[PDB]
């Protein structure tokens, strides 16, 4: 029968039938990852998570990152993970989001774009603010792929607050909580992922390892930011120090520590090189996305490294980047590999004489 | 101001804003592909093409191939390609589309289903007919960039045909012209691609070659169909002979042309293999898709068969593989890797013992 056969979706219902084509897998993936261990912190194991699990989180936690760009007066995020009440929150500080009716589509500013899809401050291409976001899915994949959604946000430019839940996938909500407010402003999301979709019983030691580590990546990548994790600051201060995560207890050939060579090119790329004795690795990240994969500005800076000291040099080369990229494009929704060519990157990286010198007697 | 900076897209205006999400990247790509030129036929070489374009293409013509999985009554497929013109067109004949009034959507079912986002007879996962489509975006992604887009089909069950065009980017179209029809079924679809969305001035020597292959691609993977490009019929019948395009006038380490082996394992699986001098090569298909960068049903075949003979072997071994899977999904939209894990294929791959013993003697 013809309207059996052939069917329209909704976008909402599209989303929860075609999960895969949004947020990655909802199957499980084994591979090594760098993850945060409770125990032992920084390591390179092998790791059984959900791709798309991992991604609605990142999403809102990248959103975070995205407010600083916002507003630089933005000082702080906390992340926090009850694996046993299935609950993350994320808070930051600085801007709010505008608690007022939207004079176009006649809702709250923050109903508008944690509750209606293709919604965004971004996408206007206004260069500047280099934020991750751009294509306005993120906060709703979030929310679709929880039991519980919760947006919490205050603006005193707008003189009030707004408090609003969603609940089953984005299928049931509140009304708007709005009150007076004269504070200091703050965003909060606070979701439970919906476990049935992703065939998991708990937030298990792995995804809550990886989770972790994102938020090292936070304070590593987001220049001016204090990221607190259940409650303590992470004791990360700039990048060196991040890198520092990895090489801690690492040997060269000769059983002495890693050199580690430093650059911050310019705001828009900061750099850290030492010796690999395990293959071509890189630590990247465009927007304060993890660039697992790499992609385009990996290739440059290294194209660049490798420039001076063919493709046996990659070969001994661990390359760490915090870089800000203007309308990344990446290969996939889990954006672990950026695409974008060099030209329209917005910046350009030139690594000085000193760098080069001093990356020639690291190994 | 709150209303140019919190924006609502329609989910048109997202495609052409977003176009890398839905088509991949919109920029130029240079990597080394098989491709099929019209003096040498099948070689591997560099390659500069757009993605995106090579997407909206591969979309109408996997759509072609599902048909022969909606009705094995189907016998061809013509492809043509006039570079000079910008016209691209692909003819299948077997059952057509239903020339009526969808009862829920008020319009003809061809209409909705090249014309309204999110419209597809596979979203019910009825599992047989192993369809590449799934999603339901393929063919407006096309309609969407190309500057015009005709649809012609006919159904004589419902004793009508169909032709609807439309232009710039599905903002604009025709009414149908509907007429009786008792003839023989055939789908046409036609279209222009909008070259300007891709930076291009013509459909160039790259990019056609590309498109041919898949040409041959599809006499190669889709079993009881001919195959007609520009008007002539590609000489390839039965898996075998199309992997011979790719190993005719290659050599061993003494000189001798390579050996194939070949087993159907079941209608699900094709197979064939011989050695690699070049490290580990696979050529492989999911429902007529080409999964260049493979995944899953590649990694399922090539460890049963480095089974028998640890991953040095994977080295030695160029595997071509034909195979259908059940609601496959890939880690991209441009989908040349296949994630769908083994267990929910919905089918086995057992290998006999005649092939093992073949493959040992052949490298
Ligand atoms: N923590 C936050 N602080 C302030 N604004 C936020 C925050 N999270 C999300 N937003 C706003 O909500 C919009 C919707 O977010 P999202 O769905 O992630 O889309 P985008 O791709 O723009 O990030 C963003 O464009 C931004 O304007
Ligand atoms: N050549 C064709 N012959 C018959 N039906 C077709 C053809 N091309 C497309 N269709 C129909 O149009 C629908 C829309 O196509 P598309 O956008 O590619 O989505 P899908 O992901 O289902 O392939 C298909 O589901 C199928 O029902
Ligand atoms: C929009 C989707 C993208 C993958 N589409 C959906 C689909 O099923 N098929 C397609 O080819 C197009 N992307 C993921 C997302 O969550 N947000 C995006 O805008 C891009
Ligand atoms: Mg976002
Ligand atoms: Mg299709």
């Amino acid at each position: 029968s013809v309207e059996r056969v052939y069917q329209k979706k909704t976008q909402l219902e599209h989303i929860l039938l075609r999960p895969d084509t949004y947020i990655g897998s909802v199957e499980p993936l084994t591979q090594f990852m760098w993850v945060y261990d409770e125990d032992v912190g920084m390591n390179c194991r092998e790791v059984t998570f959900v791709p798309g699990l991992y991604k609605i989180f990142d999403e809102i936690l990248v959103n975070a990152a995205d407010n600083k760009q916002r507003d630089k007066n933005m000082t702080c995020i906390k992340v926090s993970i009850d694996p046993e009440s299935n609950i993350i929150s994320i808070w930051n500080n600085g801007k709010g989001i505008p608690v007022v009716e939207h004079k176009v589509e006649k809702v709250y500013v923050p109903a508008l774009i944690f509750g209606q899809l293709l919604t965004s401050s971004n996408y206007d291409d206004d260069e500047k603010k280099v934020t991750g976001g751009r294509n306005g899915y993120g906060a709703k994949l979030c929310n679709i792929f929880s039991t519980k959604f919760t947006v919490e946000t205050a603006c005193k430019e707008y003189k009030h607050s707004f408090k609003q839940t969603w609940m089953n996938n984005m299928m049931k909500t509140s009304e708007a909580k709005i009150k007076h407010f004269d504070g200091e402003d703050y965003t909060c999301i606070t979701f439970q992922p919906d476990l049935s979709k992703f065939k998991m019983e708990k937030l298990d030691k792995d995804i809550v390892a990886l989770m972790t580590r994102r938020a090292y990546d936070l304070a590593g990548s987001c220049r001016g930011v204090k990221v607190m994790f259940n409650g303590k600051k992470l004791p990360v201060n700039g990048f060196r120090s991040y890198v520092d995560l990895y090489v801690k207890d690492k040997l060269d050939e000769t059983g002495v520590a890693l050199k580690v060579i430093h650059e911050l090119a310019n705001e828009r790329w900061d750099v850290c090189l030492t010796l690999s004795e395990k293959g071509f690795q890189q630590i990247s990240f465009v927007n304060s996305i993890a660039t697992t994969k790499g992609g385009r500005h990996v290739d440059y800076v290294v194209d660049q490294v490798v420039g001076k000291l063919p493709f046996q040099v990659k070969n001994h080369i661990w390359v760490f980047i915090n870089c800000l990229i203007e309308n990344p494009t990446f290969d996939s929704q889990t954006k672990e590999n950026m695409t974008l060519q060099p030209k329209s990157f917005g910046s350009k990286c030139q690594l000085s004489e000193k760098f080069f010198k001093a990356a020639s007697n690291c190994g």
